[PDB]
């Protein structure tokens, strides 16, 4: 069987932005429960404190906002299944736990499909990539689950293209990043699997660029950040594998600064916070390494907060969890404690 | 009513800015940012169709771009991108007979859905049968009596929310019951006195807030208290003395700024200090000699861009080119006219 580096580490929160515009963190505590924190209101001037949505879990949950402005948990179960747990209206009560059944040996990733519809993936129990919807747009039930086929050896990550069609990443028995499409939004009908080569030691982290194209952020066996862009939106090219160096010890975070120029976040061999940043969103332009500091026992995790700043959050020493945050166009905030104890229930 | 902007301004699925507009001919023509830099335009080219209307251009969830226009025989016409970016299908008839500009959203099932004043004066919808594509449902009248083109928006929990000023010149809104429920709520009214279209944003915290010029020709606006709210603000005077339309954009930290064309028929703006005190600032003017009054989108470098008919009839553009700085006043050249069907 070929060998496959170990990933870096993960993040330790699913980070969700509501729809009355607050973050929300998931994590899993030391009861094996999915915990949430999450800001009073929209300034972000406090927190509400940790609060139990109870459950056992094996993996890193994932949160995600439904089109009806409603959040929803994904989690694999005790029993390896598919579970989730939904607001029953918006910003509101907890569902309580479903199974969507299954049997999943990897972290659930989610998106939405152009019609509304969520869409889960999971490598299953063959390490070939599943998936499962939602039937009608942001609604129970869920289909049963089928196979994309393939092997697999790293999480999926999701994305959707600038025409509207799902495309999923993961690494391969080869360490090589693969791809995979819907035909049209939502058709019935997947691509078939495309090497983008490399030799990957992360997860693939996915964003799009403001101009519409998929952008792929790695660790590589070199333990530098590496990535790889379509040349255009919807592009049947891909570039070149481009390195953008460091040492990291974390999967990369992504997301769009407020100007939509790419900023990635990752810790280091240090231990440190560490980011990267695009100079302009065409000529390829990258930034030099800039520590953040800190004392970091996960991976970062960022969403753009409602004041149009990023905020990162980080597992510490102490196993509560850090948060770090723009305040302007021109500086960071103190770190700061947002307490509880949290674990790594990474599926992989 | 308050003079309306002259050109339906869009993002594609690429991240440039595609404007919309009616020539002297009575075609929709259309010009374009050559990249998401907005560096250049590729110029004027004619989508044809002889038009009673603003054109209304939207982004389908499938990345193609549509126009919406009142025909010559006051029937809806729709134009739409076949590809992303790429040729257009010509002009198809939606039927109706309309006596309002048509306004577009998108459903939280990506369906498109219009709304446009009927031949009896009640608010007329029609939506996609399926989400980005053809066919559409027949007409259905949502009732009431209308005075002003409708404005919609979709609220925190993916309700429509369509706001339209009644006989009495009051705001008047209705809302799908749930998200693309089959059905929609009782008509009421915000009241007020409005002389200008309603136009809306949704807060970063996801309350609806409305736009308007008043009978005093000052800016007023209301607000929802709460996302989904059952309750909204008093009417309250952000002033001036405006000759056109506002428009409305959240900045880059979510402040909602308004643009207008003022008594001296320049471009002026008016902006929150925050997002949680309802402090205002004061007006600052931009300049320019304005014949209509100004649209507004944000590009791909996460700024603010304005479009304004001037004397000359041309489209000019001014944009935000930096936190910090505004760009030039560029002539993107052309010949506009207010087809506008109120
Ligand atoms: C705030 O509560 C603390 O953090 C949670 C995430 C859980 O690990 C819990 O057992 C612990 O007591
Ligand atoms: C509430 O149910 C508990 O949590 C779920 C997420 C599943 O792991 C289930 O097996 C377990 O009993
Ligand atoms: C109904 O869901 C649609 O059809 C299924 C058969 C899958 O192809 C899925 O990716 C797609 O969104
Ligand atoms: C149709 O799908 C498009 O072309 C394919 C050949 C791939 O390059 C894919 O990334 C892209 O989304
Ligand atoms: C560039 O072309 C000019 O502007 C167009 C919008 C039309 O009004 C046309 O008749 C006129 O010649
Ligand atoms: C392309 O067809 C032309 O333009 C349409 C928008 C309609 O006004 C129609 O009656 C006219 O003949
Ligand atoms: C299918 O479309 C949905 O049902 C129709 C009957 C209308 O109420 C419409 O607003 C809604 O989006
Ligand atoms: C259910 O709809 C909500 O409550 C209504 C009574 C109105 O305040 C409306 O703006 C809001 O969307």
């Amino acid at each position: 069987e070929i060998e496959n580096p170990t990933i870096a580490a993960s993040g330790i929160v699913s980070v969700a932005n509501t729809s009355d515009g607050r973050i929300e963190v998931f994590g899993v505590g030391g009861d094996n429960a999915v915990w949430r924190n999450g800001q009073t209101t929209h300034t972000g001037a406090s927190w509400t404190g940790w609060s139990s949505l109870g459950g056992s879990v094996t993996s890193k949950p994932a949160a995600y906002l439904n089109s009806d402005g409603r959040l929803e948990v994904f989690v694999r179960g005790s029993d390896n299944a598919l579970w989730h747990n939904w607001q029953t209206t918006p910003n509101a009560s907890w569902s309580g736990w479903q199974s969507l059944g299954g049997a999943l040996t990897s972290n659930p990733a989610v998106y939405i499909n152009a019609d509304g519809r969520l869409e889960v993936f999971a490598r299953g129990l063959d390490n070939t990539l599943w998936h499962i919807w939602q039937t009608a747009p942001h609604s129970n039930p869920w289909s049963s689950w089928y196979s994309l086929g393939h092997v697999i050896t790293s999480n999926p990550a999701v994305h959707i293209n600038a025409d509207g069609r799902l495309e999923v990443f993961a690494r391969g028995a080869d360490n090589a990043l693969w791809h995979i499409w819907q035909t049209a939004p939502h058709s019935g009908y997947w691509s078939g699997w495309h090497s983008l080569g490399g030799v990957l030691s992360s997860d693939p982290v996915v964003a799009r660029t403001v101009d519409g194209r998929l952008e792929v952020f790695v660790r590589a066996v070199d333990n530098a950040l590496w990535h790889i862009w379509q040349t255009a939106p919807n592009s049947s090219q891909w570039s070149n594998w481009a390195s953008l160096g460091g040492t990291i010890t974390s999967a990369p975070a992504v997301i769009k600064y407020f100007d939509n120029r790419l900023v990635v976040f990752a810790r280091a061999i240090d231990n440190a916070l560490w980011h990267i940043w695009q100079n302009d969103t065409h000529s390829g332009s990258w930034s030099n390494w800039g520590s953040l500091g800190g004392g970091l026992s996960s991976g970062p995790d960022v969403v753009e907060n409602a004041n149009g700043y990023i905020e990162v959050f980080v597992r510490a020493t102490d196993n509560a969890l850090w948060n770090i945050k723009r305040t302007s166009p021109s500086s960071w905030s103190s770190w700061a404690s947002l307490g509880g104890t949290l674990i790594d229930a990474s599926a992989i």
